[PDB]
C-alpha cells in the first residue's frame, strides 16, 4: 500500500482520501483552507503543513481541486517539489488544460497523467464508479493498481487531453439527462404529483428504455444514415408543440427543452423530416 | 378476442394493428390515405372502405393519427358512427386536447379514454412497452384486457387529461436525454471516436448511474430541501465553462446544453450555490 498524497479536500478529494485510508495507504492530505483537513485527520490522514511537505510524503500525488487555474496555482507555489513524482490530476478541465498542465509538469521534472472522475463522492470505492485516464502509458501502469481502489480504471490513450474529452462528453450527456429530469418533474409537480413516486415508477423505466435506444441512434450516426427508426422528425415536430403548450398551461418554462425542438424543426424545414434523431449530431458539428 | 378497429396506419398504428392480428383479433383498419393499408391487408387486416364502416366493425375503436385536430377531423366526418362505442384515443396531445375530445365524444354518445404510448413502434407487444390511460375507470376496465396485448397498461386516474400530462412529462425527460446524447456524440465524433462504441461502452453506463441518481434528486424536490449531495452548484458552475469551451474548440454548438448551465449560474447568482441540482425544478415553475 504505497503512500499517497491528496491535494484538494473538498467533497470529492475527501472521498478519495477516505478510500485510500480504508485500503491501508498512508494518506497525506493538503488543502488551501487548512480547516477542511480536520475530518480526515480524525480517521487517520497525515495533514501536511505545506505543499512541499505533501509532495515529499509520497510518489503518487493526486490533485482534485477546482479548475486548471487552481492546479497551476498549487504547482507554482512549490515548483521544485514535483520532480520525479507522479502527478495524477483529477481536476475538471478541457483537453487543452490537461496539455498545458502536462507541459508544465514535464518541464519541472514530474510525470503526469490526467483523469476524469465519473462518479459523485459517495460512489467512490463502489462498483459503479469509473475514472478515465490519459497520458503516457508507462506512467499510468506505474500507478494503476493504487488508483484502482477509487473505481474502475478506463485508460483511453497516450494523448494527455483525451480523458478530459471523454469526461466532458459524458458530462454533456448527463446535463441533457438532468435537463429532462428537471422539466419532467416540474410538469408533474405543477399538478401536485409526488416527485419521487413519479420518478421511480414512470420516469426511470422510460429513460432506461430510451437509453438502450441510444445504441440504434449511435449506429446511425456512424453510418451517416439517419433512418426514422419508426419515429420520424416530421412526427416529432407535431408532438413538440404539445409538450410546449402543455408546459405553458402548467406555468412551466420551456427553456431546457426548446433547443432540441428548434433543431428538429430546422431539419424538417431543410426537407429532411423523413429522417430520425441521429441526424441532429451532424447539425451541431462544424 | 374481440374485434378491434384502428384509425391511423402510420408507423405506430401499423404496429398496433399488427399486434392485434398476432393476438387473434379481427382487426379492421382505416387510414386517410388508403394505400397505407396494403401491408396490413397482406397479413390479415380488414380494410374499411369508410370511417363509418370501420366504426361499425368493432366496439373498441383505437385512434392513433397525428394530433388532436386530426382526431376531431376523423370523428366529425361521421358524427353518428361513434354512439355506444369505446374510443381509445392514443394520439399525442395536451391534457386540454384530451378533455376537448372527450367532451365531443360524450356529446355524440361514445365512451372515451385517452392514452399515451410510451414505446416506439418496434417495442409494441414487447415487455418494455407501456401505455398510460385515463378517463372513466369503468370504461377502461371494459377494454383493458384487449389493450394489454400492446404493452403494460398504466391507468393513472379518472381525469381524461391525466395520461397526457404523464406522457408529455416522460417525453420531456426523453428529450433532455436525447439532447445529452446529441451533444456527447457530436463531441466524440469531432475527434473521430466511434459513436456506437463510445455510446455502448461509456455513455450508456454513465447515464445508467446518473439515472439512478434521479431518485435522490426527486426526494429532495419533494422535501424542498436541495442538498448538494456532494456536488454543489458552485462547483458545477466552474465545470460548465470547461464543457462549453471544449465544445467551442471542437466546433460543436452548445445550444442544447447552455440552458441548464444558465439556470445553474442563476442559482449561484441568487446566493444558493451551496445547493444541489434539485433546486432547478422550482426555478422553472410558475
Ligand atoms: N463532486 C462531484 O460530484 C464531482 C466533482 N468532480 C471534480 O472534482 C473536483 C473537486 O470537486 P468537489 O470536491 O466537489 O468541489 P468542492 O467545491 O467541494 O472543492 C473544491 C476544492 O478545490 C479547492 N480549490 C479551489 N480553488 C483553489 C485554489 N486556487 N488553490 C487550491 N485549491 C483550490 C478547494 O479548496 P478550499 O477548500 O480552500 O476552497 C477545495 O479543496 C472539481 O474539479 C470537480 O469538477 C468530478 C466529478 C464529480
Ligand atoms: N412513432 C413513435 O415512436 C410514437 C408515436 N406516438 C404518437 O402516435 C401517433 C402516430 O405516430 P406515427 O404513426 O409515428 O406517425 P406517422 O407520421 O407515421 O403517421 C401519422 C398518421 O396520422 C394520420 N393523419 C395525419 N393527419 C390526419 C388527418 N387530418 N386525418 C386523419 N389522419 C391523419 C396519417 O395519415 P396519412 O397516412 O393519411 O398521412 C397517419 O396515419 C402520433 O400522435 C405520435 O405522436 C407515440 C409514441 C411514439
Ligand atoms: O415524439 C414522440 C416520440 C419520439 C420518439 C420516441 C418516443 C416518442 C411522441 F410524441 F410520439
Ligand atoms: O459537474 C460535475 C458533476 C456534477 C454532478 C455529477 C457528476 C459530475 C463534474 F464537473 F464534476
Amino acid at each position: 500500500n504505497s503512500p499517497v498524497s491528496v491535494f484538494g479536500l473538498g467533497a470529492m478529494g475527501t472521498a478519495l482520501a477516505t478510500q485510500f485510508l480504508r485500503k491501508g495507504h498512508k494518506t497525506t492530505v493538503w488543502n488551501r483552507t487548512p480547516a477542511k483537513a480536520q475530518p480526515l485527520i480524525a480517521i487517520g490522514a497525515s495533514h501536511a503543513p505545506t505543499i512541499d511537505s505533501a509532495a515529499a510524503a509520497s510518489s503518487l500525488l493526486i490533485i482534485c481541486q477546482l479548475d486548471k487555474a487552481s492546479v497551476m496555482q498549487t504547482l507554482q507555489q512549490a515548483p521544485t517539489a514535483w520532480a520525479a513524482k507522479t502527478i495524477v490530476d483529477l481536476t475538471n478541465g478541457t483537453p487543452a488544460h490537461a496539455r498545458e498542465t502536462a507541459d508544465w509538469a514535464l518541464a519541472h521534472g514530474a510525470r503526469y497523467i490526467h483523469g476524469g472522475i465519473m462518479a459523485v463522492p459517495f460512489m467512490i470505492g463502489q462498483p459503479d464508479a469509473m475514472i478515465l485516464y490519459s497520458g503516457p502509458a508507462e506512467v499510468f501502469e506505474g500507478v494503476k493498481d493504487t488508483l484502482s481502489v477509487l473505481g474502475t480504471n478506463t485508460y483511453v490513450g497516450e494523448d494527455v487531453g483525451l480523458a478530459s474529452l471523454h469526461d466532458l462528453a459524458l458530462l454533456s450527456g448527463m446535463y441533457g439527462l438532468f435537463s429532462g429530469f428537471t422539466h419532467a418533474v416540474a410538469l408533474v409537480q405543477s399538478a401536485n404529483i409526488p416527485a419521487a413516486g413519479f420518478v421511480a415508477t414512470q420516469l426511470i423505466p422510460w429513460l432506461t428504455a430510451m437509453t438502450q435506444h441510444l445504441n440504434l441512434l449511435a449506429t446511425q450516426v456512424d453510418e451517416k444514415d439517419y433512418g426514422d427508426g419508426g419515429s420520424s422528425l416530421d412526427m416529432q415536430a407535431k408532438a413538440a408543440p404539445n409538450i410546449l403548450e402543455a408546459s405553458q398551461a402548467q406555468g412551466v418554462s420551456v427553456e431546457l427543452i426548446q433547443p432540441i425542438f428548434k433543431l428538429i424543426e430546422r431539419r424538417v424545414e431543410e426537407g429532411k423530416g423523413s429522417e430520425g434523431l441521429a441526424a441532429l449530431v451532424g447539425m451541431i458539428m462544424k
